């Protein structure tokens, strides 16, 4: 069984038309959503990029890492500074870590990593991590040097002028694939095809942005209150800033994105099918973290989820997931179980019939059984997150089990905990109504962060 | 307050944008979302027309009214008969019963009909049961005579040449509105506005039915296969046809009717903020029944809600629910709680500070709490249909509990147990791996039957 798995880059819970979009297309999406099962409460483990991307090449959930904030690997903004001090971070994936990759490749497949990285210098480059390719993988964390050639990736030689990044990623895939079916297909393969998009900025063709300003005008959207400015920003280097939120999906430039992305998901589809996998592939569309609605433009909204990337409400943990897998799955299926970015670790192991290595730590639970249509016991599912981010959180942790959630908020010692099944808005603070359910997803919480020795930001005296 | 109730014929619960449609746009009905409460898990309680009618005005379990089917007003077609015959059921709103438009004209409210009524013939109007005016409402169930001019309605006078029906029916709650208003707005109004859209047949404008062939050639949508072919139908009068299921969202013509249906919903919100009443108005939009997928035409897909209209099946027993009060519940907000038909008569009574008649049974419970953001206790959802109906299914009764839904088939009293949370789309009967959960699930549907004297289809010992 090969495994294809496409990880967006910050794209949101309602950012495909299949998962709830207002305004954005993907019908090559919707597709593959009509022959899958899709995840209703689908969740990345951390509200920003580098962690969750670690605690999916591994099981584990950040905190047990080390590697809990987006690495800023020239120390020019981590730690911020509010009234408490960002929480030190591993700034790459630890060493000794034992990937998804690596357990693979020792059972016999072929490795390819393509596009974002994300997880260190060179010393920690996929290679060292299991993966016998890197196209396009480097320690930056998005295109620094915008989507068209040339892109300055150092392990992604220049294509001509007015070349997409978007596009040449998905050529790089699909060259994989030819390649592989040209020398007989020895290995299954498993593919971590990591998008770039739809992080900023937001730069796309023209006639990709101008179809969409088109029907926001025949829609009306033209005329709507988008962005709203909120509160002020939480640290020194925001002070004098506030927190814009984008409040409609309307934004046509980020819809452009999203539907040339929707077309090359349709070529790399297409090609795995002209390779005569499709059959025997396990194809995963997800995302790393929560849409950006909260600052750097405002691209996207998540409502009637909370916030977004950078926050532990739920606009920002939220994301798509889309598995299919033929004759296995049962397609155009909905499952309603809480999932969470280490389950893919050890579900992966399951499909491809290998052992987890004895002494590693795996904090994810295969979801194999959901997949085939079954409940699993009720287990809780948490975060961590002891840094601002740059987008109007504050450090927080969190836990949701059943229909409660609970948060607890490092600059105050307060708690939230909200029925996510009333009020799935996170409206209403129902803390002291239930100290009793609060005081028990409280103690849960500490439990959990005393196992994984989190850590926690420290004040700051100045 | 004043009550906007805003009832759509047979719209499925994913036949919005802002609840999941990935082909149709509504653009003015995803505003009302954004200033409202979306209600994920908003159930009929019943998958077609006249029962759930009836249990909204009443906020009673059609199975307690004896309205348990679509009204058939001519002897057609009802008893259908196959393995069971057809259970009888009352072909009108009974006589006693005390309605919500009397509720609330009796507390000093303006009540108005206009549109689909599909409750009984003339001695069963609205006005014999508490509404002041009745636009469009007879004893039809869809329209007869088409969507255009002359519509043949009895009780809507004739437009001129082309005139369209939803357009015309929005134009006539509009000016009940701006008369109230000229009248200076000296009572609250309660407004029971039911679209004959989007029942079949589905007629539009070509303009709008062109703006979405463009759109599926856009999209490659029209170049899939949305129609398959199924089982047998299983009643007497359908013997040799086949269910035919939509599969995707695609067709151009439903989409058109959608497309101007947002326009008039868009132009009625607008007329009552021009009156000055958007502030203090609770605006509901909801339909009666699940989407239209599996016969007649198969305009929408339910998908991954099973089936669709006339089956018990999530697909059609599920319908979009938003509710709109401004100052009392969080614009763009969400709830998971399930809801059910019956529930609007108490929430409108308590939302008005009108007491409920003493003695007069109601199965419905308020959800003011939801609309505040707070959770209620766990209550069980019935459904009791027990008829064929037209689009495929069989006669069957059906609770929902907590994440388990039990579906018993009066054709050989099979049971069907599903967890709807690790099995929405009702992939997987658990009914023998989770034996106490079926026999607890099946003994209390099996109770409430009793107690609302629901009635069970006879044997065709002819079989
Ligand atoms: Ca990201
Ligand atoms: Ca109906």
């Amino acid at each position: 069984p090969n495994f294809l798995f496409i990880f967006m880059d910050d794209m949101g819970w309602r950012d495909l038309a299949c998962t709830g979009s207002t305004f954005y297309e993907t019908p090559n999406i919707d597709r593959l959503c009509r022959q899958g099962m899709v995840f209703a409460n689908s969740y990345a483990s951390c509200p920003v990029c580098s962690p969750s991307r670690a605690s999916y090449l591994t099981g584990q959930y950040p905190a047990r890492l080390g590697v809990t904030d987006w690495i800023d690997m020239e120390g020019t903004s981590h730690p911020l500074r509010g009234k408490l001090i960002d929480a030190p971070y591993i700034k790459h994936l630890p060493e000794g870590e034992y990937t998804i990759a690596q357990a693979l490749k020792d059972a016999g497949y072929e490795t390819w990593h393509v596009g974002k990285w994300h997880l260190g210098g060179r010393e920690y480059y996929p290679d060292h991590f299991g993966f016998d390719v890197n196209i396009g993988g480097c320690s930056w964390g998005h295109p620094h040097e915008g989507y068209f050639s040339p892109y300055g990736i150092e392990t992604l030689p220049e294509g001509p002028e007015g070349e997409y990044l978007t596009d040449r990623i998905t050529d790089e895939a699909v060259r994989l694939l030819k390649e592989r079916k040209a020398g007989g297909s020895r290995k299954p393969f498993y593919m971590n095809l990591c998008h770039y998009a739809v992080h900023t900025p937001i730069q796309v063709k023209d006639e990709d942005r101008e179809r969409f300003e088109k029907k926001a005008r025949e829609q009306g959207l033209d005329q709507e209150t988008a962005l709203v400015e909120g509160e002020f920003h939480h640290t020194e280097d925001k002070k004098g800033r506030r927190v814009v939120r984008r409040v409609i999906q309307s934004d046509p430039s980020y819809a452009g994105m999203i539907w040339n992305l929707d077309q090359n998901i349709g070529r790399l589809l297409e090609a795995l099918s002209e390779c005569g996998e499709e059959e025997n592939t396990v194809v995963v569309f997800t995302s790393d973290n929560g849409g950006l609605a909260t600052s750097e433009g405002s691209p996207t909204c998540n409502l009637p989820a909370s916030e977004g990337k950078g926050w532990v409400y739920e606009g920002g943990t939220r994301v798509p997931l889309i598995v299919k897998y033929p004759g296995h799955v049962a397609p155009g299926s909905r499952c309603d179980v809480p999932v969470t970015t280490p389950d893919f670790y050890p579900t992966f192991l399951e499909l491809a019939g290998v052992p987890q290595k004895s002494g590693i730590p795996i904090d994810g639970r295969s979801i194999v059984p959901l997949l085939a249509g079954n409940h699993m016991p009720e287990r809780p599912v948490f975060w961590h997150y002891p840094h601002y981010g740059n987008q109007g959180g504050t450090p927080a942790a969190s836990v949701v089990l059943g229909d409660y959630k609970y948060i607890e908020f490092f600059e105050d010692g307060r708690g939230e905990l909200y029925d996510l099944k009333a009020d799935f808005s996170e409206t209403n603070n129902i803390c002291e109504n239930m100290p009793e359910m609060a005081a028990r997803l409280r103690m849960l919480l500490h439990g959990w962060q005393r196992e994984v020795c989190a850590r926690f930001p420290e004040v700051n005296e100045a």
